[PDB]
C-alpha cells in the first residue's frame, strides 16, 4: 500500500460543490481579510484612525450593498470580522447570506523569515489550524485563505529552492488540513511584482513555483475538485516604467497557467497585487475574451474591489450609500470581465 | 538567473503546429513500431516466420490501405521500417505521405532491469539519441517514440520510488533532446495491467505516476505545447476476474488525467494495452461522451488496431485486401470513438 | 547568487561549542521533558497522582542528584520545569548549573495526524517558534529538541513518503529557527519500534529516513557542526519474541547511521525508545567497543535512565537518596558505555 | 515493501575489498584513461602527434615504471588501453598487474548538452553500460570512473538545478550498474575551476552537490562501502589572480567533505583539476596533517602526476628513464602527502 486513504466521499462532495460555487461564471471573491496592520495601512490612504468601531461600520458598508451577490460569490474575512456584528447589531455572516455570499476565512497567522534567507518568508499558521478551521466552519465559514509570498531577484536568485519548497509545503499542509475540516482551500502563492524585471521573467518564475506547488498539492493528497487556487497575475515588474499591455498581460498568464494548473481545478481567482481597479478589470476581461477556458478565470480582489470605495467613504457615514454605489460598480466591472463582457470604465511559446 | 534559455520561437511553433496535426479531431496514431521481437510475438499468433520480407510486406499491408489517413494522424515506426520499401519498391514513407499520415519513429533501445528492484525497468536510449533525431527527421520523421513501464505489485511496494523517478527522469530527458531536434516527443509512461488489483489501484498509482512525470518535463524545460502524452488507460488488473465497466474505465481514466496533466499539453493518446479491439473502441468512445476535454482524448494503439488485420492477413498474400478492409474498420471505429460517435461492432472522489 | 547567507561566526562558534560540550566524552543527555500527559504515565506506572507539587518534588529529585554532571552533560526540560523552582525554592536550572549540566528545552507542541494518512504523524510547533526560542535562551536554556514520529508497517507501506518528508521538513525548520536562536537543535526522528518486523527492516527505514533529514537539514542551510542527532537504535520490532543481540544492534545501528550521517555532526544522542535500562547501556557500550567513531556516540535517555529511580521512589519522600543513588547508577553506567568501558549491571552488506 | 533488494554478499564484500585497497595509506590513483582527444591535448602540450605507436610507447612508459606500485593503488585506463599491449608486446593490465596496481576503466562516453541550458553538460553512456562492465571485468578491471562536470556562475546561476539533478541522477545510476557487475565505481562530480568566483563560493556549491549526489546515491541503492568519491578541491576559480593558501583550500575542502560524505564511504581521491604538481601534492598534505579523517583523502590525479613526466619525454624515446624517474618522485610526493608527511619538492562556519 503507502498511498492516501480514501477521502470521504459526503466531505469531498461539499468541497467540490461549494468550490464551484464560489468559482460560480460572471461572479468572484470579495478580499476583505485585511488583518489589523494591513486594514491600518488601507485606513492610513484615507485618512481614518484604526478602530473596532471604524473597522465594523467600514466592513458592514461592504456587505450590506444591497444586491452584491450577483457578482460577489464568497467573501474572504479576517477573524475578528467572522465573529464581529455590524454597527446596528447585525452578524457579519448574516449579511453574507442575505445576499447568498459565501463566508471564507483567512487561516494563516502571516510572514516569517526564512533563516540565512535574503528575507524571504515562510507562511506560519498551521500549528492549531485543524481546531480553528472547526471553529470556523461552525461560524458559518465554507472556505478558507492563506497566503505565501515569494519575491523576484536575478541578482539574488530569488526566489530561491529553499522560498519555493517551504511556500509549497506550507500551502499543502494547509490545503489538506482544511479539506479534513469541510473547507474549500484558496491557495495563494503570491508572486510580488517587486523589481524591475521581465513579464517574460514573471511567466518563467509563476511557472516554477505553480508546477512546485501542484506538484505538493498531490503528494499531500490535496482534492484539486475543492481548491481553488489565488495567483498573481503575469506581469512586467512594478519598477518597470512600462505597465504591459492588457493582451500581453492576458496572454502570458493563461499560458502560465495551463502548462502548470491541472484542469480537475474548478477555477483561479486571481488576486489584484497592487494592480489599479481598471487595469485589474480589464486584465481578467481581456483573459476571457480568450475562453472557453478549462477552469474557470475570476477573482479574489482585494485593493481592485475597495479602493474607490475607500476614497469615496472618506470615513465619512454620510457618504456610505455612494460608497456602496462605487463598490458595486466595480463588483460588476469584474463579473463581466468573468464572462469577457467587460467594456471598460472611468503565441509565444 | 538559473532558468531555462528560450525555446526557438520556429522549433517551437513547428512542434505545436505538428502535435495539433497528430491530434486532430477524428483521428489517432497507428502504433506500427514493433521491434524485431515484439514483431515476432505478434507473427507467432498467426504462423508466420519473422522476415524482412514478411516485415515489409505486413508494413506495406498497413500504410498502403486506400483511404487511411482520414482516421489515421500519424504512424509510430520502427527504425527498420522507416528506412524500408514496400515489397512493389515504394519507400514506406511514401506510403504514409500519400496518405498525409505523418511519420514517427520509436527511439528508445529497450528495457533494461534497475539494479536491486524486483525487476522494475529502466528505458535505455539517451545514448546518441540527439543524433538519431537529426537522421530521423531528415528521413521523414516529424514526432517520436519512448516507452517506459511500471508494474503495480501492493505487496512488494510497486511501483517504487526508484521506479518512478527512473521513469520520469529518462521521459523528461528524451522529450527534451526530442524538441532539441524538431521532434514531438510522445511521453508513455505505461503502467502495466499486470497483477489483481482494483480500478482504483491503477487510479491512485497513475496519478502519482503522471504528477511525477509532469513535475520532471517541467524541470527539462519540455514544451508542452509540442508534445504528447501516451498512458495506459485507467482499468481493473489484468488477472481480476471481472472487465471494468466502459462508464467506470471512461470517468477514471479522464478524472486521472484532469488531476494531473496541464491543459497546454494539446493531445492524450491511448495505449491499448492488452484490451480487446472492442474494448478499446468503447472505453475511449465512452471518455469523448463526456467532453468536451480541455485536451484531445485519443489513440495510439498498437494491438487494438492490427488484432483483426493480423488474424485476417494469416500471412497469405491474397488476403491483403481483406486484412485492409479490417483496419479500416477498426481506423473508422476508433477515429469515431475520438468524436464520440461510435455505435459499437462486431462523481467518485 | 541564491545560496543561504554566511551564518553568524559568532554564532556559529556558540553553537558548535555548547554542541561539542553536550556531545563530551564519558557523558550524555538526561532526558526530562516529559510533557504533562507523557508523566502521567510514567507516575501512573507507580501510583502517583500528577499534581505540580509532585512533579516539582521528582525533578528536583533528578537535579539535585550530587555528582550527576559527572555523567550528565544536559538535560532536557519541559516548558513548565524551566521556569519552576524546587519545593525548597531552587529554580530548576539553577540545580542544573550547579552541577555544570546544560540546560535544554523541548520545543514541539507535539503530534497531529496527517491527513488522509494511516495515523501517521505530524510535528507541530513552528509558530512562535523562533520567540520562544529567545525566552528559552535568556532562561538558561542552551540546546532545543524536538521530537517525530515514524512508524513501520510493510503492510501498510509505512512509513509513506508524506510521512518521511513531513518530518524532515519539520525537522529541518525547527533547526534552523534554533540555531538563529543560539540555541542546539537535537534532531530527533524516532522511528518506533512497533511491529514484528526484523531487525534488517529498520535498518532499511532508518537509512531512508535519514537520507532525507539530513538532505533536508542541508537544504533548511542548518550547521551540522552545531547540531545533535537522537535516532533510534537499529533493532527489532517490539512485537518480535526475540530481543536482537548487543552485537548485532550495535553493528547495525552503526552502520546505518556511517550510510547517511556527514562527520562534521559531532554527536549522536540515542533514545532508549522502550528499551530495558540494561539493554540500552549494553547496546550502547557494544557500539563504543566498535569505535573510535566519525562522531560521538553516546545517549539521550529518558526512560532508561529514570525507571529505577521511579520505582525506588514510588512517591515516598523518604526515598528520594535511594532514588538518586540508582539514577547514578544508571547515569555512570551510560556514561561508561560511552566510553565503551561499561561491564554490566543488575560484516553484512 | 518497496526498499531494495539486497545486494549479494559476496559481491558487495568483493566491492567493498577493492575500495579499501584502492584507497589503502601511502597510495592513491594515477589517472591515465585521457580519450583519444584529451590525449591529443596533453601531446600537443609536447609537440607530439597523437597516433597508437605513441599512446601505446607512453601508457607504456607509466605503467612500467619500476616500484610505481609503492605509491600507486590503481590506474585508471581509456578502453583503448585496457586492450592495449605495450610496444614489447606486453598487454598493459600485466604491466598494472606486475606492480600489484589495480586495473580501473573508465565507462562514461563523455560530455552532451542539456537542451535549453546555457551549455551546461550531462554525462552520457549508460547504454550498454552493465555489459560493457562485464566484459571489462573480464579483461582486468576493478573499478570504474565516470567524469561529470558542473559550472560555477552566479550571474547565469549556473550551476542550475537541472544541472545538479541530472549530474546526481548520471552518477547513481552508473554507480549501481558498476557494482551489479562487480566494479567499484568512482563517483566524479567535478565542479570546473572556471571564473573569478571565491573560495567560499566554490565551498557552497560544492556543499550542494554532494548533497544531491549522495542523496541520490541512496536513492539508487549504492553501496557506499564499495564506491569512491573523487571530487574537486575547493579553491578559488582559475581567473582568480590570487591561488588561496594551501592551509586554505586543505580547510574548506576537509569541512565541504565532512558536511556531506557519510564516514561509510572509504576514500575520498581528489582530481587535481589544473592545478599544478607541487599545488596538488601540498594541497593534500595540508588537508592530512587535519587527520584522522573519517575517511581516506587521498588523490585520483592525471595532470598533476604527469604534467612532468610528458616534458621530460618530449616523446623522445631514450628520455623514457628520465620520465619515469620524475613519475615516481611525485607518485611518491603524492603517497606522502596522502599521509601528511611531504616535505615539498623543487574555524570557519
Amino acid at each position: 500500500s503507502g498511498y492516501g486513504l480514501p477521502i470521504s466521499q459526503e466531505v469531498a462532495k461539499e468541497l467540490a460543490e461549494n468550490a464551484r460555487k464560489i468559482a460560480a461564471p460572471g461572479k468572484g471573491i470579495l478580499a476583505a481579510d485585511e488583518s489589523t496592520g494591513t486594514i491600518k495601512k488601507r485606513f492610513d490612504s484615507i485618512g481614518v484612525e484604526n478602530t473596532e468601531a471604524n473597522r465594523a461600520f467600514y466592513r458592514d458598508l461592504l456587505f450590506s450593498t444591497k444586491g452584491l451577490g450577483q457578482y460577489i460569490s464568497g467573501a474572504i474575512l479576517f477573524e475578528e470580522t467572522l465573529y464581529q456584528k455590524s454597527p446596528s447589531g447585525v452578524p457579519m455572516v448574516d449579511l453574507l447570506k442575505a445576499e447568498g455570499i459565501i463566508p471564507g476565512i483567512k487561516v494563516d497567522k502571516g510572514l516569517e523569515t526564512l533563516p540565512l534567507t535574503d528575507d524571504e518568508k515562510a507562511t506560519m499558521g498551521l500549528d492549531g489550524l485543524s481546531e480553528r478551521c472547526k471553529k470556523y466552519y461552525e461560524a458559518g465559514a465554507r472556505f478558507a485563505k492563506w497566503r505565501a509570498v515569494l519575491s523576484i531577484d536575478p541578482a539574488k536568485g530569488k526566489p530561491t529552492n529553499l522560498s519555493i519548497t517551504e511556500v509549497a509545503h506550507g500551502l499543502a499542509r494547509y490545503a489538506a488540513i482544511c479539506q479534513a475540516n469541510r473547507l474549500v482551500p484558496i491557495v495563494e502563492p503570491e508572486i510580488l511584482t517587486d523589481g524591475s524585471h521581465d513579464i517574460t521573467v514573471c511567466a518563467e518564475v509563476t511557472e516554477r513555483v505553480l508546477a512546485a506547488v501542484f506538484k505538493a498539492l498531490n503528494d499531500h493528497h490535496v482534492l484539486l475538485e475543492g481548491a481553488l487556487l489565488k495567483p498573481n497575475m503575469v506581469t512586467h515588474g512594478s519598477d518597470c516604467p512600462k505597465p504591459a499591455s492588457h493582451e500581453e498581460i492576458a496572454f502570458y498568464t493563461v499560458r502560465s497557467l495551463k502548462r502548470t494548473v491541472p484542469p480537475a481545478l474548478p477555477g483561479v481567482m486571481f488576486l489584484s497585487g497592487g494592480q489599479s481597479e481598471e487595469d485589474a478589470s480589464l486584465n481578467l476581461n481581456e483573459m476571457n475574451k480568450m475562453g472557453p477556458h478549462p477552469f474557470q478565470l475570476s477573482f479574489s480582489y482585494g485593493r481592485a474591489l475597495q479602493a474607490s470605495c475607500l476614497k469615496a467613504w472618506k470615513g465619512v457615514p454620510e457618504n456610505k450609500a455612494k460608497a456602496q454605489q462605487v463598490l458595486m460598480e466595480r463588483a460588476r466591472a469584474n463579473g463581466e470581465a468573468q464572462l469577457g463582457k467587460y467594456g471598460g470604465g472611468a503565441y509565444v511559446y
